[PDB]
């Protein structure tokens, strides 16, 4: 199936510790990680257990350096698989307010800038009517990450923000 390693040195070296499911607590086994192997699947990867702080969403892939997933330190501590409907496809509902007011903007594609795009910085609800999305805090797919997997978020609290601002989105792909 699916399967991630993290590793607490960079280049995969170190102690290492493997998982296919979903683990809401790691750091039994690993007090930091520097470098993942990512196989068959893509993950959602947590800063700290039962799957709170900051995300990442790793794709299948090797990651050297905590860089390359784009995150801030070598802290990590729980982890849950994405997995995607088979033959499924992707359509989202985004709103400039909340509880699904306001200007409403329909989308099967990914938005590397929502501003240039909808001509926004701020998404106040959303309905996910196919598929599982990604919200990034910054444009071009940077910045705090959010996992949106199907239907709906009434607030940005729905999505795990703290404010609701959002500047690009993009599809979990097979």
């Amino acid at each position: 199936g699916t399967k991630i390693t993290f590793y607490e040195d960079k280049d995969f070296e170190g102690r290492r510790y493997d998982c296919d499911c979903d683990c809401a607590d790691f750091h039994t086994y690993l007090s930091r990680c520097n470098s993942i192997k990512v196989e068959g699947g893509t993950w959602a990867v947590y800063e700290r257990p039962d799957f709170a702080g900051y995300m990442y969403i790793l794709p299948e892939g090797e990651y050297p350096e905590y860089q390359r997933w784009m995150g801030l330190n070598d802290r990590l501590s729980s982890c849950r698989a994405v997995h995607l409907p088979s033959g499924g496809e992707y359509k989202i509902q985004i709103f400039e307010k909340g509880d699904f007011s306001g200007q409403m903007y329909e989308t099967t594609e990914d938005c590397p800038s929502i501003m240039e795009e909808f001509h926004m910085r701020e998404i106040h609800s959303c309905k996910v009517l196919e598929g599982v999305w990604i919200f990034y805090e910054l444009p071009d797919y940077r910045g705090r990450q959010y996992l949106l997997d199907k239907k709906e978020y009434r607030k940005p609290i729905d999505w795990g923000a703290a404010s609701p601002a959002v500047q690009s989105f993009r599809r979990i792909v097979e």
